[PDB]
RNA sequence: AGACUAA
C-alpha cells in the first residue's frame, strides 16, 4: 500500500522475470513515471539487478530525477546534472542516446533489466531501441518495462485522468492575431500551447507577449535555461514544440492544441525521396498526451483542453517506420543476433528484414552522417550505402537537374573548402535538409566540407 | 518538422 504519492513498499516480482516483457498501459497522471518508476528501481537495486532506464526527451528525464533523486542512478543526458561514483548499476538516458550507443563504438551493458518510458514514442531511434530491447527479453537475456498511457494501437484521444477534463474545440491561430481570439487572453489560468515549430512558437509567443503576458518558451533550443522557470517562476503561458508532449508536470489550466504538423514522408513514385508533407492532423496517441498535461491534479476541477480537428491514426507514409528499420538493421546483440521490431509494430512498412544492414565501413559512415553530419536516418543511409565516406562531399553537387535546391527562389551556391564554387544539387532528396532556413544554412555548411 | 547529443 501507498499514500501521499510515495512509492509503493510492494513491487510485483514477475516483472523482474528475464523473459518477461510488462506493458503498464496506465492513464495519464496515474504515477508511471514519478510513483511506480521508483518503486521498481528501488527494487531493481536490492535485487542487484544492472538497469536502464529510458526518457523520450529531456522534459522526461527531468520529471524522472524528481523523483528518482537520492538513488544511485547514473545519468547520461545533459537535462541532469548528478554526482556519480562510476559504480552505479543503473542508468538513465533518453531513447536515442542508447540506439546511438548501440550504433556505435563501444559496448553496452548487458542489462537485466530494461525501463522505457513513454513506449509508443514514434521516433524512429526509439522504435528501433524497442526492437533491440523486445530482442533481449526473448533471447532470456533481461526484464523489460515498457510505460505509456497509449501503447501502439491506442484510437482513443480523450482517456481517464485525475479530474475531469473540459474538451472544446474551437478555431485555433497558427500565427500572429489582432481580433477574434479574446478566449485565449480572456483565461486566467496556466496554459500549455503546443506549435508544430520553434518558428511558429517565436511568433505566438511574441505576439501573446505584447498583451502583457508571461510567457516561457520550450523547445530543444532553450530547454536548458527555460524549464526550470516553468518550474520555478510564475507564468501564463508555456508555448512549446513536441518536446513537452509527454510526461510534463506543469501544474497548468488549460492545454491549446491545434493538433496539427508536418512530417516527413517517403515517395517512391519516381526517384524515392522525403519530403515534408503537412501540416496534417496528429494521431490519436499524440492527442491524447498533449491533452494530458492536464486534468492531472484531483484538487483542480475545471482544467480545459482546447482543439482543432479529428486526429488521423494512419501514420503508415511516415519515414519513421522505415528508418527504425535502417537503424535496428544495423544493431546486433553481443550473442550475435538480429533484432526484430517490437511486435505491435511489425509489418507498418513492407521492408523485407535485413535488407537496409550495412557492411562494416559503410556502417562506420553512416553514423558518422547522422552524428557528425546531422543528417536524417534516410539521408544518412542513402549516402552511405552508395559507398560514400563521410568526408566525400561530391554527392551534394551531382544529382540530376531536378534536384537542384533553390532559396528565395535562387539557385543555392556553395564555396567549397578547396575553393570551387558548385551549385546545391544532391543525389538524394531530403526536404529535412533544405526546407527550413536554418537547416538549409547547416546543409549547406555540410556540402561546404566545414561539417 | 520535431526529438536526441551518450561509451
Ligand atoms: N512537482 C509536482 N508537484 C505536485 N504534484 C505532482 C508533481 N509532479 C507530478 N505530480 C502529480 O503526481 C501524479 C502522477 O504523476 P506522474 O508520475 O508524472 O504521472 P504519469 O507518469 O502516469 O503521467 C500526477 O497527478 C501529477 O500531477
Ligand atoms: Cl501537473
Ligand atoms: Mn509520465
Amino acid at each position: 500500500g501507498s499514500a501521499m504519492g510515495e512509492p509503493d513498499y510492494e513491487v510485483d516480482e514477475d516483472i523482474f522475470r528475464k523473459k518477461r516483457l510488462t506493458i503498464m498501459d496506465l492513464h495519464p497522471g496515474a504515477g508511471k513515471t514519478k510513483r511506480i518508476l521508483p518503486s521498481i528501481v528501488r527494487e531493481a537495486l536490492k535485487r542487484r539487478l544492472r538497469t536502464l532506464i529510458l526518457a523520450p526527451t529531456r522534459v522526461v528525464a527531468a520529471e524522472m530525477e524528481e523523483a528518482l533523486r537520492g538513488l544511485p542512478i547514473r545519468y547520461q543526458t545533459p537535462a541532469v546534472k548528478s554526482d556519480h561514483t562510476g559504480r552505479e548499476i543503473v542508468d538513465l538516458m533518453c531513447h536515442a542516446t542508447f540506439t546511438t550507443r548501440l550504433l556505435s563504438s563501444t559496448r553496452v551493458p548487458n542489462y537485466n533489466l530494461i525501463v522505457m518510458d513513454e513506449a509508443h514514442f514514434t521516433d524512429p531511434c526509439s522504435v528501433a531501441a524497442r526492437g533491440y530491447i523486445s530482442t533481449r527479453v526473448e533471447m532470456g537475456e533481461a526484464a523489460a518495462i515498457f510505460m505509456t498511457a497509449t501503447p501502439p494501437g491506442s484510437i482513443d484521444p480523450f482517456p481517464q485522468s485525475n479530474s475531469p477534463i473540459e474538451d472544446i474545440e474551437r478555431e485555433i491561430p497558427e500565427r500572429s492575431w489582432n481580433t477574434g481570439f479574446d478566449w485565449i487572453t480572456d483565461y486566467q489560468g496556466k496554459t500549455v500551447w503546443f506549435v508544430p515549430s520553434i518558428k511558429a512558437g517565436n511568433d505566438i509567443a511574441n505576439c501573446l507577449r505584447k498583451s502583457g503576458k508571461r510567457v516561457i518558451q520550450l523547445s530543444r533550443k532553450t530547454f536548458d535555461t527555460e524549464y526550470p522557470k516553468t518550474k520555478l517562476t510564475d507564468w501564463d503561458f508555456v508555448v512549446t514544440t513536441d518536446i513537452s508532449e509527454m510526461g510534463a508536470n506543469f501544474r497548468a489550466g488549460r492545454v491549446i492544441d491545434p493538433r496539427r504538423c508536418l512530417k516527413p514522408v517517403i515517395l517512391t513514385d519516381g526517384p524515392e525521396r522525403v519530403i515534408l508533407a503537412g501540416p496534417i492532423p496528429v494521431t490519436p496517441a499524440s492527442a491524447a498526451q498533449r491533452r494530458g498535461r492536464i486534468g492531472r491534479n484531483p484538487a483542480q476541477e475545471d482544467d480545459q483542453y482546447v482543439f482543432s480537428g479529428d486526429p488521423l491514426k494512419n501514420d503508415e507514409d511516415h519515414a519513421h517506420w522505415t528508418e527504425a528499420k535502417m537503424l535496428l538493421d544495423n544493431i546486433y546483440t553481443p550473442e550475435g543476433i538480429i533484432p526484430t521490431l517490437f511486435g505491435p509494430e511489425r509489418e507498418k512498412t513492407q521492408a523485407i528484414d535485413g535488407e537496409f544492414r550495412l557492411r562494416g565501413e559503410q556502417r562506420k559512415t553512416f553514423v558518422e552522417l547522422m552524428r557528425r553530419g546531422d543528417l536524417p536516418v534516410w539521408l544518412s543511409y542513402k549516402v552511405a550505402s552508395a559507398g560514400i565516406s563521410y568526408k566525400d562531399r561530391e554527392w551534394c553537387f551531382t544529382g540530376e537537374r531536378n534536384n537542384q535546391i533553390l532559396e528565395e527562389n535562387m539557385e543555392v551556391e556553395i564555396w567549397t573548402r578547396e575553393g570551387e564554387k558548385k551549385k546545391l544539387r544532391p543525389k538524394w532528396l531530403d526536404a529535412r535538409v533544405y526546407a527550413d532556413p536554418m537547416a538549409l544554412k547547416d546543409f549547406k555548411e555540410f556540402a561546404s566540407g566545414r561539417k
